[PDB]
């Protein structure tokens, strides 16, 4: 019962990147985008009278109510009522390309796909599930992650989670327990997720870190694996420190290997301080056009099928500032700045040798969190208390690690929060 | 499966077994985690709270002046944070008091709280997820919207059942339906009630309403578990004295366990806000746990698919239900221009001097109407009236084209209409 439409896609895709049509899921393989209507309705609008609009327009546009446009500024009608195409503003997508290319050098516009936008980066991520993972799967990722992963891939799409410690006994990263992992790894596929910088911890690897990271995916592709490589890059351009400042999509895809398929997902949500517009991007790393083509087409089909579409407008409103708009640039390196001088004081106090005793903190440089390993007490009995005496949130990852998110308090009260935590300890 | 979805899916066994029978292998797997979000909430209320992932200052969240000034009337805590899975719950309230406003018959004891959707075909993806399984029946008129196939056949893997809505003379009947009803041989059904009808334009009497949630109910007593999703995209938009509550209602009030009613509504073109993406899901039950579960398990679906909606869309939603006076005179414009719309083209179509041109469906409300054209192929036609007549339609089927007068003025209807005949006599 496949479509004849997806049988041809695949056909195609089978032609040119035999590797890529064998990363599918079988929801992969069964996606298209229809045509019949959207040709229809394309056709239509070559018409003096084009009744095939589900939209209620008049002679200057759509109609709308003059009080919800009232609560917009700078953008048009068509900017704000109509339906977004499921692929997103076609000029948002090209603002976006443009975006990436000023911050990844290293990167070719022709060894990519163009943008398409998604219903921000957790869409993204579930794309990736319907397209490419199959129940029983395995999903290779740092035990240290965002709980999300899992909800999006084992609870909703029946994948496996295989974690890999990405820091040694010390707190500081390593890439050891990475190689070791991908030499020892004894399946046909895997779909890797690289978050950098990284929640929970604020780590951004050093370029030397992210070569031997990236050799050791080329290493095991070329043993007969096929790696599906997600870069989730949410907290893409906030870095503090001297590291790795391209995506690692940019260094995954300048692999030139058919059995690694890099997807970068990033977006508005945390670069933009923009998180309820929900507006991010899901990018394919390839050179093969073929390629480019059906796994957009799949993708519509698999938006389409459903949200439909994103909301047009936030996506106009990010393709507005998206336009060398000096104004915003500026607000945005002024907002990153707070947070790089939070990252400054909290680096300060929580290497300070009187909490040497109480917590050893893993390594940042980057994005909004810190974690630490706290020492001799339980990471629970430790939250409960700080909430109940201190009026102090934190999170507890796990039975050992407190999560810290600098981006949420202020500098001049970052010394505290830490005190308040260092005698928190002491009193349990 | 996870120790939070046992624990779930033993509560509503308990409490509404044949709600659990309904639902899919993903509705037994789905939850809504604890953990970190539980964690987060405790820290709600302390002074310091380091656990959003956020930016945020002094003033509140951290945000671009250049994209806030985009908006207007709308506080930067409306339009940059992100919104909850549920949707924002003073929206929830809001919309739950439109909906008893617009349902004199529905209880508030006899319905879930809406949560908030990515609009109406995000409720129609979450319907999938949470109740059709791989080769479930979804049984819908032979009149309907081609997404339904992409959303339930596509995306879902179950099979449609179409039953005819018209009969021999182009008149709405109910017979087709009780038929189906009565010959329907599997333990399980979703259907798919959408009044207003894409693409005929019909809403049903009350009358044919009680004949149809009658037909159902018998269904039900003989043990078919039903799901009945009530697509309301063009609600409110009645041009003749027909039924104007939701059947949702209808449903509801049948008090069977037997059958879940869901309703699926929206701004989309309630508010003429297409591309807002705000649309709501309800649960015709009187049972909290069912509510309860049910909510779990959606917020879990909705965080793991998309996270979360757009909050200045939400915000604008819930403002303009608040401050609504001139709103409402807005809207009811609008509609007033739509139904002049139909009036016309009623009194066209059913003309003397077209009557061997076509027979046109029953219409008396929402965007469009459908007419069975007489000794020509659809396809022809469309192709032609678009060369010849600069004439945009909608070729259906193998006898019947959509016209939308939702987009097309008053003064211009007798002419496309009369476009269409000189077409149809160039053909034939
Ligand atoms: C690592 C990581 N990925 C993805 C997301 C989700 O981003 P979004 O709000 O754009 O869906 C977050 C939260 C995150 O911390
Ligand atoms: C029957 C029907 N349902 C749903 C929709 C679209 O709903 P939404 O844009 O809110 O996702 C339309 C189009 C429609 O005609
Ligand atoms: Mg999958």
């Amino acid at each position: 019962a496949m479509n004849p439409l997806a049988q041809s896609l695949n056909e195609q895709l089978q032609q040119s990147n035999a590797t890529a049509f064998a990363m599918l899921s079988d929801l992969g393989q069964n996606m298209f985008y229809p045509k019949g209507i959207l040709s229809q309705s394309a056709e239509a609008k070559s018409t003096t009278y084009n009744a095939t609009i589900g939209m209620a327009t008049n002679k200057d546009g759509k109609m709308f109510a003059s009080s919800l446009d009232a609560m917009f500024n700078d953008l048009t009608p068509d900017e704000i009522f109509p339906y977004a195409p499921p692929q997103g503003i076609e000029e948002l997508r090209d603002l976006w390309q443009q975006k990436m290319l000023r911050d990844n050098p290293e990167l070719s516009i022709d060894n990519m796909s163009r943008p398409i936008v998604t219903n921000a980066l957790t869409h993204g991520l579930s794309l990736v599930g319907d397209l490419f993972v199959n129940q029983d799967d395995t999903i290779l990722l740092p035990e240290h992650n965002w709980g999300n992963y899992k909800l999006v891939f084992n609870t909703r799409n029946g994948a496996n989670l295989q974690t890999y410690p990405i820091f040694d006994k010390d707190g500081h990263y390593t890439t050891d327990s990475l190689v070791e992992a991908l030499q020892s790894y004894n399946k046909d596929k895997v779909i890797m997720i690289l978050n950098y910088p990284n929640n929970p911890t604020g780590y951004t690897p050093t370029h030397k870190e992210v070569t031997t990271i990236v050799e050791a995916i080329k290493a095991l592709a070329n043993k007969g694996t096929k790696v599906i490589a997600v870069v989730d890059d949410a907290y893409y351009g906030l870095f503090y420190e001297d590291v790795y400042t391209q995506s690692l999509f940019t260094a995954l895809t300048n692999l030139h290997s058919n059995a690694i398929l890099p997807i970068r997902l990033d977006g508005a949500t945390k670069e933009f301080f923009a998180w309820g517009f929900r507006v991010g991007f899901m990018t394919f790393g390839t050179s093969d056009q073929t390629t480019k083509e059906v796994l957009e087409a799949k993708v519509k089909g698999l938006i389409r099928s459903n949200i439909s579409s994103g909301p047009l407008p936030t996506q106009s409103a990010v393709k507005h500032v998206l336009k060398n708009n000096k104004q915003f640039d500026k607000e945005i390196e002024q907002n990153i700045q707070t947070l790089k001088e939070r990252y400054e004081v909290t680096k300060e106090v929580v290497y300070a040798d009187q909490y040497h005793s109480h917590w050893q903190a893993y390594d940042f440089n980057s994005g909004y969190f810190m974690a630490i390993k706290v020492h001799d007490v339980d990471p629970e009995a430790l939250r409960k208390h700080l909430i109940d005496k201190y009026s102090i949130g934190v999170i507890a990852l796990n039975a050992t690690d407190i999560r810290i998110a600098f981006s949420c308090v202020e500098k001049d009260d970052i010394p505290h929060v830490f005190d308040s935590i260092a005698k928190a300890i002491d009193d349990l």
